[PDB]
């Protein structure tokens, strides 16, 4: 080195914090598509659902929705691009879609929840900071 400052300059981060990398509930579907196009199935974003009132919209880029995927009439990137909505009532949150699928709370609490229990979700949720 050619200089040698004390290590008073250096912070110490470790970055748990995730939850402004997925959450962002200023965007609307389109752009919320705007994000995933450029995303790997799997990865997804939780923004404020327009459509009911205490309601997330969650946009999942899954890998393949259709029963057969062969007969395809629909908008690619676009059909790949799933919506559900966490509504949370008096008991928590939980994903409008799924019947089987418990009230968590927080959004912290599904998002961490992603590898070992995707109920509502088709693919493994991930998160794009974690993997």
């Amino acid at each position: 080195m050619h200089h040698h400052h004390h290590h008073s300059s250096g912070l110490v981060p470790r970055g748990s914090d995730t939850s402004k990398f997925w959450y962002k509930p200023h965007l609307s579907r389109d752009q919320a598509i705007a994000l995933l196009k450029d995303k790997d199935p799997g990865a997804f974003l939780i923004r404020d659902s327009h459509s009911f009132q205490g309601a997330y919209g969650l946009a999942l880029k899954v890998a393949t929705p259709p029963p057969s995927a062969q007969p395809w009439k629909g908008d690619p990137v676009e059909q790949l691009v799933r919506h559900f909505l966490i509504e949370t009532g008096p008991k928590g949150v939980k994903i409008k879609g799924c019947p089987s699928e418990p009230y968590f709370g927080s959004l912290s609490a599904l998002v961490s929840q992603h590898s070992i229990s995707p109920i509502s979700l088709p693919c493994c949720l991930r998160i794009p900071s974690k993997d």
